[PDB]
RNA sequence: ACUUAAGCAGUGGAGCAUGUUAUUUAAUUCUACCAUAUUUUGAAUAUUAUAAUAAUUAUAAUUAUUAUAUUACAGGCGUUACAUUGUUAAUGAUCCUUAUAAUAUGGGUAAUAGACGUGCUAUAAUAAAAUGAUAAAAAACAUUUUAAAUAUGAAAAAAGAAUUGCUAGUAAUACGUAAAUUAGUAUGUUACGGUGAAUAUUCUAACUGUUUCGCACUAAUCACUCAUCACGCGUUGAAA
RNA sequence: AUAUGAAUUAAUGCGAAGUUGAA
């Protein structure tokens, strides 16, 4: 725990290690899995990563008990890291005191998760109106999320269905804005509308996803769809957004305006050209319990598929929006705010406005050497960013970047604030796609022509009938003069 | 059909070794890190000048060299969320230039509540110790002694989860030899030979692909369909 | 009887996101 200085400890995330309730590990580990003989259990989990070791591939609900239970085991360690993660980003930057939400919503395949996870946040003290929590997957999974929130403090609601007769102030999706892999630009927009609409005023909205591509991919659209950046050029800052409804983004995002790393398609990220791409993920390290340690050990799960660590480190991107309150007053404030006060063009090395909601985001691992750290950050400009802080512009800057990490937001000046020039290949592929489309008409343009002179050139010499052109070639203009017709129909629809 | 049950061979609580994690720290780097002083064209090339040296022209002019200044800069174990080549360091781009460069001293990389992996040695008598024939790229044989926390071990005894392999020149060997990295270090890896067993498979078995049936499922059983509970809007039917 | 209106009243159609059963 080190001194640094005040206003870096609000710039730092919650960097410590991670661990689950000894209650709730005795409790897995002693019912959930101590009947079942280990091997079965380990069995179904390998199943069920191996058909997500594929590349930028989906999480799936766990269609039987066994599947069920070993859910439990491998991604209730991780998405509970995650949700904790996310859940003390949410309460730090809202501060302590804004978070006493009293209508809470939990969605994901796993067991009621995010309500153990803010239990195990604010403390066993806490008593709301409503802890409602729906399990997608399966009904044997009930009857084990209840075992789980025994252990804790029963007043959680367990169901297997949104229920919308109510709205809510606390809201947690986990692996819920896609369900297929194909569909992808589409489901998010239904999925999240489908939530939104349930988010009552004051409220916040929790996103966590994978933290692969496909699930950057999944945040930065649906970040997109609810902002919609283009709508609202030479706007920087955060200032709630429509989508009497509003809303802003409190974390990772620094800015409201477009994502830099967005690329439009994830299978782009399988391609040779696209071995150097980035995205913005997040890692943390959570200390793997008995279970998991009893749980990874044989050559089914414990070897190079073809040493050991007591914890694993959970890659996650995330996302949150905080919900303006339904009145009289921050409706007006927020058409004022985007009315009379533009917050001019914030210049690269800007801070925003030198408070927490604006401060630039370290997205990299800090790289430090002697007398400099240097930092890769997303910026309340917009654009990626490379600051370099010295021992030579202070002494007190250098030890706050120094300890530095990555997830944190830096809140200081730099003797160089340069673009993060490298692997902006995105702002590369945005050219790319939108010659496609100008050029794109030019392809049947040209085509018309490419084929219109081959057949011009049959017909001459079929009409003249040299048959220079053999019977075998001839017929195979033909084949393609009607190919090429019939797939220009489709692409119609 | 792994695996299991059996039989056999074992290993598994202790330590260290070797790492990792955490916590701690000014650092606990990823000499490259911390503290205190201390150097600013520095390491090179060029420019432009005053000093000597030469060569010329004519003391001066020029050219060099050599110093001293001279600033472009040099320098950077800075960057790959900095690329392209090259390979299995370079160019470029950018960043620092009383500092991110340079030197010195000391300190750290070895801190220790923990936690986990990898192996070696132990815990004695179908087995250790002392003494006396054979390889490829010494165990053996012989004799004797041998306690009961020792004369074992260089804490460790009793019981357990776990796990490794199962006819084979395989396992195991308190059997050794050798190579590379190396100025030096191996309990790590690699090969290389010598000796050469035990023991038998009722059983269970996920996963598992064929499959058979039905389907009203087609995002595919969390599938779809049906009924309930509420809200409004209609349509028609009787009517004192 | 052929119509036209009616307090009171029967049934059913639709749709909004859902709520409840497991036929
Ligand atoms: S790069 Fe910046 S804007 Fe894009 S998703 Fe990450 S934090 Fe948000």
């Amino acid at each position: 725990e080190l001194r640094l200085l005040s206003k870096t400890l609000q710039g730092q995330s919650y960097r410590d290690q991670l661990e689950l309730n000894p209650d709730v590990s005795k409790a897995i580990n002693n019912n959930i899995m101590a009947v079942h003989i280990p091997n079965n259990l380990r069995r179904v989990a390998t199943n069920y990563y191996k058909e997500i070791q594929e590349p930028n591939s989906l999480h799936r609900p766990c269609r039987t008990k066994m599947e069920v239970d070993a859910h439990i085991a491998s991604i209730f360690l991780q998405n509970y890291g995650s949700i904790f993660q996310s859940l003390k980003e949410l309460q730090k930057r809202v501060g302590p005191d804004n978070f006493k939400p009293q209508r809470i919503l939990d969605v994901g395949y796993g067991p009621a998760t995010g309500i153990v996870a803010l239990n195990d946040i604010l403390g066993p003290n806490y008593r709301p109106d409503l802890k409602d929590a729906v399990i997608l997957g399966n009904a044997e999974m009930q009857e084990r999320a209840k075992i789980i929130l025994s252990r804790q403090l029963i007043m959680t609601n367990l169901r297997s269905s949104i229920p919308a007769s109510k709205e809510y102030d606390l809201i947690i999706l986990t692996h819920q804005l896609l369900h297929d892999g194909n569909q992808f630009p589409i489901q998010v927009d239904e999925n999240i509308e489908h939530y939104l609409n349930i988010l009552a005023p004051g409220g916040h909205i929790v996103i966590i996803e994978r933290g692969n591509p496909m699930g950057f991919e999944i945040i930065a659209r649906a970040r997109q769809i609810t902002l919609r950046p283009e709508n609202f050029p030479d706007e920087f800052g955060k200032i709630p957004r429509p989508w009497n409804y509003f809303l802003k983004v409190i974390a990772p995002c620094p800015h409201q305006r477009k994502c830099p790393l967005q690329v439009g398609n994830p299978n782009f990220y399988t391609h040779k050209e696209g071995k150097d791409l980035k995205f913005c993920n997040f890692q943390k390290s959570i200390k793997r319990p008995k279970f998991s340690i009893e749980l990874k050990k044989g050559k089914l799960l414990a070897t190079s598929w073809d040493n050991g660590r007591d914890y694993e480190i959970l890659n996650y991107s995330y996302l949150i929006f905080e919900r303006s309150h339904k009145d009289e007053n921050t409706l007006k404030e927020i058409k004022k705010l985007r009315n009379e006060n533009v917050n001019g063009k914030y210049d690269i090395g800007s801070l925003g406005d030198d408070t927490q909601n604006s401060w630039p985001r370290i997205i990299n691992d800090p790289v430090k050497r002697k007398g400099h750290v240097m930092m890769d950050l997303c910026a309340p400009s917009g654009e990626l960013e490379k600051w370099t802080v010295s021992r030579s512009f202070s002494k007190q800057i250098y030890h706050d970047a120094r300890k530095s990490k990555k997830g944190d937001l830096w809140a200081s000046a730099a003797k160089t604030q340069i673009k993060g020039l490298g692997d902006l290949n995105v702002k590369k592929f945005h050219k790319l796609e939108k010659e496609r489309i100008k050029q794109l008409k030019k392809e049947e343009r040209q085509k018309a022509r490419k084929a219109m002179e081959s057949y011009n050139e049959l017909e001459d010499s079929l009409q003249f009938d040299d048959h220079q052109f053999s019977n075998f070639e001839v017929m195979k203009k033909l084949s393609t003069f009607h190919g090429n017709d019939f797939l220009q129909h489709v692409n119609r629809k």
